[PDB]
C-alpha cells in the first residue's frame, strides 16, 4: 500500500465513504414513507459503491499500467467503474425530486453513460493525441447533462412544492460546480497533460468525490422534500 | 488509420452516425409531448452510442486479435459493445409503440442480451468449431425475438390507433429483414467461415447499421404515432 | 473437455439448465395474464442465462488462471457473470410477489450487485489475504439482503392475499437456506482456503444452482399467486 505516495488520500477516501455509508444506513432505518425510502436507497447506494472502488484502488486492484508517451502510466480504472454506477444514481436523485418525465431521465442516464464510457476509453487509449478526442466527446456529453439540468429541470421545479424547488436549486448548483471540475482535473492530471502529479490529482478527486456524494447526500436527506406531502 | 483497408467504411459509418445523431438532436428540440420525448430520447441515443463505437473502431481501440485456425484474426469487439446497448433500445422503440406489457418487454430485452452476449463469446472463442455453437445459440435467441415481434406484437398493434399500427408494421418489417442479415454476414465473414474478406464485411455491417438505426429513426420520428392523441 | 475432472458436473449443470429453460418456455406458452407473464419472463430468463454460462465453463471459455499462493489457480469467472444477472432477477421474483415499493427493490438490487461484484474482485485478487476482505464485504451485503427478506418483506406479505403469503414464505425460506451456502463453499473451496478440491466444489455449486433456479421456478410457476385475482 505505502509504496505509492497517493495511498493516504485513497485511504482517507475509503474511510470517508464507509462512514458516510453507515451514517445514511442508520439515518434511513426509521423511514416508512415510500418516496423517502426511494431517496434513501439511491443516496445510500452511492457512497457504498464508491467505498468498494476506493478500497480496490487502495489495495492495488483498481490500477493498471497504460503505455503512452513512451512511458508506463498508472491509470486508476476503478474510478470509471465507480462513476458508471454512481453518476446516474445521483442524476436520478435530482430527477425524482422534480418528477421528471421518463424520456428526460432516459436522455440524462444515456448521456451520462456515454460521458463515463468515453472517459474510460480515453483513459486507456495508447495513442496520446486520441485521448483528448475522447475527452472532448465526454465533455460534450457533460455539457448536454448540464444544459438539461438548467433548462428542463429548473422551470419544472418552479411549478412544484417550494421545498422541493429550493432543495433542487441547491443540489443543482452543487452538482454543476462540482461536476465541471472533473474534466479539468483529468485534463491537467496524469491521464491528460501530466502537469499535476498523481498524488495531488488523487487528493483533488477525493475532495470532489466526498463532496459530490456525501455532502450532496447530507443536503438531500435532511430536507423535507424527500417526503410525500402528508398530514 | 489508413493501414487497414476497411478504414473508409469505418470512417463513413462514423460520419453517418454523427450526422444522424445531430439531426435527431435538432429535430427533438421543439418537442413537449412526453410520449414523443420518450421516443426522441431512445431514438437519438441509438446512433450516438453507435457513433462512439464506430470511432473506437476507426482509431483502432475497438479491435483485438483472436487466435484461431492457426492465425491471428482481427476481431472488432466494439460492435458488440454497440449492439448490447442499441438493440434493446430499438426493441424498446417498438414495444412502447404497441404499449407492450412489462413481461413481454423483459423477455425481449433478456433474449436480446443473450443474443449479443453469446455472439461476443463466439467472436472471441479460440476453438474454431465452438464459435458456431455460440452462433447457433445466438440465432435461436434472435428467432425468439422475431417470433415475439410477429405473434405477440402485430395482433396487439391491430387493436390500437391506426397510425401506430401502420407505423409499427413498417418498422417491424424493416427490423426483421435487416436483423436477419447480421448472422449471415457473421457466418460468412471473418468471424465465421472467412469466405467474405473483412473490408467487404465491414461495408455490409455499415450499410446494415446505418439502415437499422438512422433509417429506422427517420421512419419513426416522422410519424404521428409517437405523439399522444391530443386536440 | 474431459481433461478436467469437474467437467461432468459442468456438463450435468448445462443439461439441467437447458431442460429447465425449455420446460418453463413450454409452460408459459398458454399464458395471457400480464402478471403471470412477468413472472414467467423473469423465471425463464434465469436458467437460460445460467445455461449459457455453464456451457462457457464446460467449453473452457469461462475459466482463467489467477496466481496466488505461489500457484496458478483455476478460477471460473463465468459464475459471476451468471450471478450478476440471475440473482437480482430471482430477487425481483420475490419483490413482485409482495408488491414491494421501488426503493426497497432498488436497495435489494444494488446490494446484490455489490455482493456479486465484490465476490468477483475477491475471486480475481492476487494477494491471498485480501481475498477474504472482499469475501467479508460481500457477506455483509448478503446479510443485508437476508435482513430485508425477513424484516421488510414477511410483514408486507402477511397483509396481502393468502396464496401469495404462503408462496412467498416457502420461496423466502428456500432462498435464505440456499443462498447462505454459497459463501461457505467459496470460503472452503478453491477460491478461498482450498480445503475442498475443485471437482467437489463444482458439484456443490451445481446442486445449489439447480435448486435455487429450477426448483425455485418449479415452486413459483405452479402457484396461483402469480396470477391476478380474476373471476
Ligand atoms: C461520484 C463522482 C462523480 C460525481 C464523478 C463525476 C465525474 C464526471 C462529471 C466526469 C467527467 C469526465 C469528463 C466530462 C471528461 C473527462 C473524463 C471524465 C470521465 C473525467
Ligand atoms: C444497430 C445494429 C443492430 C440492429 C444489430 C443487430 C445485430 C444482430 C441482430 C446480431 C445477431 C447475431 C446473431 C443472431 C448470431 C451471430 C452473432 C450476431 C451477434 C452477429
Ligand atoms: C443462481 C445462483 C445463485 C442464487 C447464486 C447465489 C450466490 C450468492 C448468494 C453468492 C455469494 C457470495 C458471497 C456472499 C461471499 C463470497 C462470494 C460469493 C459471490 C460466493
Amino acid at each position: 500500500i505505502t509504496g505509492r505516495p497517493e495511498w493516504i488520500w485513497l485511504a482517507l477516501g475509503t474511510a470517508l465513504m464507509g462512514l458516510g455509508t453507515l451514517y445514511f444506513l442508520v439515518k434511513g432505518m426509521g423511514v416508512s414513507d415510500p418516496d423517502a425510502k426511494k431517496f434513501y436507497a439511491i443516496t445510500t447506494l452511492v457512497p457504498a459503491i464508491a467505498f468498494t472502488m476506493y478500497l480496490s484502488m487502495l489495495l492495488g486492484y483498481g490500477l493498471t499500467m497504460v503505455p503512452f508517451g513512451g512511458e508506463q502510466n498508472p491509470i486508476y480504472w476503478a474510478r470509471y467503474a465507480d462513476w458508471l454506477f454512481t453518476t446516474p444514481l445521483l442524476l436520478l436523485d435530482l430527477a425524482l425530486l422534480v418528477d421528471a418525465d421518463q424520456g428526460t431521465i432516459l436522455a440524462l442516464v444515456g448521456a451520462d453513460g456515454i460521458m463515463i464510457g468515453t472517459g474510460l476509453v480515453g483513459a486507456l487509449t495508447k495513442v496520446y493525441s486520441y485521448r483528448f478526442v475522447w475527452w472532448a466527446i465526454s465533455t460534450a456529453a457533460m455539457l448536454y447533462i448540464l444544459y438539461v439540468l438548467f433548462f428542463g429541470f429548473t422551470s419544472k421545479a418552479e411549478s412544484m412544492r417550494p421545498e422541493v424547488a429550493s432543495t433542487f436549486k441547491v443540489l443543482r448548483n452543487v452538482t454543476v460546480v462540482l461536476w465541471s471540475a472533473y474534466p479539468v482535473v483529468w485534463l491537467i492530471g496524469s491521464e491528460g497533460a501530466g502537469i499535476v502529479p498523481l498524488n495531488i490529482e488523487t487528493l483533488l478527486f477525493m475532495v470532489l468525490d466526498v463532496s459530490a456524494k456525501v455532502g450532496f447526500g447530507l443536503i438531500l436527506l435532511r430536507s423535507r422534500a424527500i417526503f410525500g406531502e402528508a398530514e
